[PDB]
């Protein structure tokens, strides 16, 4: 791919709020334009070094939270990270909780998801003539999931070690009836809007992708229903802990994901017809 | 917004079949073109007075039922009503029933919904750069719901005082397997095709929106499955009762929705980032 | 419709893999271009005779499996078959199983479906001004279903005589959490990606459409999750049996579907407003 400036490469992608990026840590940061066949990524990708590991930061909503979940150019974002050479992708996300023990301020490292989106326009990179059906039974990268859990537990933070993420379309939040389906019918644990098709595309790109979720709310279930103000406030209250985990995990990603704990790392070997 | 004729305003919107509009009641009716950034509303909006309350009538399918649910320009419709100044929106809708006691000819004033649509292309007005996530835990306007229930009970009509509306994509009707999911898995009460994204957009526009549903059929559950002919016949058989309720409720809407019984009336106060 | 070569007609459509077409059987085969208002069908339609019945073969993925499920021009495919004059449509499909007794290599003739797609862009031919809502309580053509079951049982093959097909969006395969919803919550039997909106459009076109499914895998439920390689291998291992059933059934379709066992054959009589 063409990049400007030319020649830029990276090894770990970080997708999340622009507040995760700390200019006090990242060595030799550069804003990079990475061409894609899908147009612009959400914002500049900031590439720089953390403990000698080259990181590409990409705020999925753009700086300033300009781009709501349904409007994100997921294809461009994942294509650009892959084009840079990344092997690992850490997503950081705000989620609602469907269970009392997943409390606001707790981290969750989900292991499963249920896609209830509808309007994301492209759920794949492969529209033909090579038909590709990736296996996503185990859709996250187990290597990276375990690294995230370990980091949180070493830092003394609550990090729930599993969870099913229901991805809804939004931007409006769930009705009570919908939330009861998510909680009591689907038996899901957390809820968000951005996982899908991000994760699909990451898998197809043979990336080791995992989500570090932060519970920001209990959806409809507490005294007052979730609001955007609530989500943003709680996220910003907890962003420093998310940064501590990121900067703890990244230095340990200098190597490669373990193939036998990376469901997608050879996804295309058996997926393409 | 530009209107033709210029200067037109209204206080209550009525969305439903064009047969709800009664030229024998509405004073000084005018067909109005309201510019929108989304193109044409379903039809002309007819503005006129009912007991001194200014009403804007908008047939969501167009006159003659020209526009099926998936083809409606929901954004244009709601933008136009908001641009006219409306505070209240009464939707009148035909629905199927998933429960024996919600009989054809009965009114239902739903309180919840489950969105099973997929192809409506825009589920919001807010695509950036201001990200908006409205709370829709309680998606209808309680003030108006209670007014509709009261009117029906004063007229002597059956009006079920709650219900979960499952909105399906259509235009084809549900399979038996789908209907069993709606009824037995989701525990929904009624089924229709037009609620979503109408309601989402109304909430984002800070309107007090409520649905007066008329049960027209039992979906798959009676001896013969629902047909369009059946829906239309039963609706037209009952339209006069729907008109009686409309013309009973509207005169009492000269004032404002009660903020504490209007979940969406200040939706943007905590929804925008 | 214009066709090239001109004047081509057919009585039975066959939709499935191009490997179903046997040049050793089909008399006087011709590749036909059938104009549609939706652009190109997936590939040429090959028209020829089987035991004096005129068949139109249409590989939904194209020759070479060029077109994944979400990219198929369903409208063009069904319009073209209808334009040729077909009355019957046999779909042949690979499916996953959600139940141990529906084993790889077994045929299934589903009777129901649950549409979990989202990105197919058009779910109907009718976008106005004639609004059409077809009844699909019983979405397959019972006449043809029973013919397929009979053929399999006469050939000595396992053919499950009912089933609920959950149609997912793809192209990625289901997560374990999703598969548990399909199996344990929706109580579905098989899973695929191509049924919808094919079946909707066939019903609207007043065709007698039925699916001959071949189980190729157990989705997430066996020791290793489904892969595309697995599906393709098992399908190609079993294609000859599918051909035997096709060439056994087709000669018996010289006449018309029985109206009282064809839910869609007069669909438009009560569907159009
Ligand atoms: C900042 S408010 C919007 C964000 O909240 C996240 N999220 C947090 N809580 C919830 C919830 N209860 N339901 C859905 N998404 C949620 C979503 O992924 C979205 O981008
Ligand atoms: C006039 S026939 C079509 C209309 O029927 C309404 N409706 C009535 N009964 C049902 C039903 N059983 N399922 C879905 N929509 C229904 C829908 O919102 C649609 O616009
Ligand atoms: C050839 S691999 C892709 C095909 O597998 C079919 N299919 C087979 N098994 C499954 C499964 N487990 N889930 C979904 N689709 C499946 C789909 O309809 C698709 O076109």
């Amino acid at each position: 791919e063409i990049t400007r400036p030319p020649g830029v490469r990276a090894h770990v992608g970080v997708i999340g709020g622009s507040g995760l990026y700390d200019p006090g840590i990242v060595e030799n940061p550069v804003e990079v334009k990475v061409s894609t066949p899908y147009g612009n990524p959400s914002d500049f990708i900031v590439v720089g070094d953390v403990a000698g590991v080259k990181v590409a930061f990409l705020p999925r909503h753009g700086r300033g939270h300009r781009i709501p979940p349904h409007a994100i150019n997921y294809r461009a974002n994942i294509w650009a990270l892959k084009a840079l050479g990344v092997k690992w992708v850490i997503s950081v996300s705000a989620v609602g909780s469907l269970r009392e023990d997943y409390r606001p301020g707790d981290f969750v490292v989900p292991d499963q998801f249920i896609d209830m989106t509808k309007n994301r326009r492209h759920y794949t990179f492969y529209d033909g003539p090579v038909t590709v059906h990736v296996s996503m039974a185990d859709p996250f990268c187990e290597d990276l999931r375990q690294r995230l859990i370990d980091s949180g537990r070493r830092l003394g933070y609550t990090v729930h070690e599993r969870g099913t993420y229901v991805c809804i379309e939004g931007p409006r939040f769930s009705t009570r009836a919908e939330s009861r389906v998510w909680k009591d019918v689907f038996k899901a644990d957390i809820i968000g809007m951005t996982l899908v098709p991000e994760i699909n595309l990451a898998c197809e790109a043979q990336l080791c992708y995992a989500t570090l979720a932060m519970v920001t709310d209990y959806d409809v279930w507490a005294d007052r229903p979730v609001t955007a103000e609530e989500v943003e406030r709680v996220m910003i209250s907890n962003v420093e802990r998310a940064r501590r985990m990121l900067y703890d995990v990244i230095p340990k990603l200098a190597g490669e994901p373990e193939l036998e704990r990376c469901s997608c790392c050879r996804a295309l070997d058996t997926a393409a017809i």
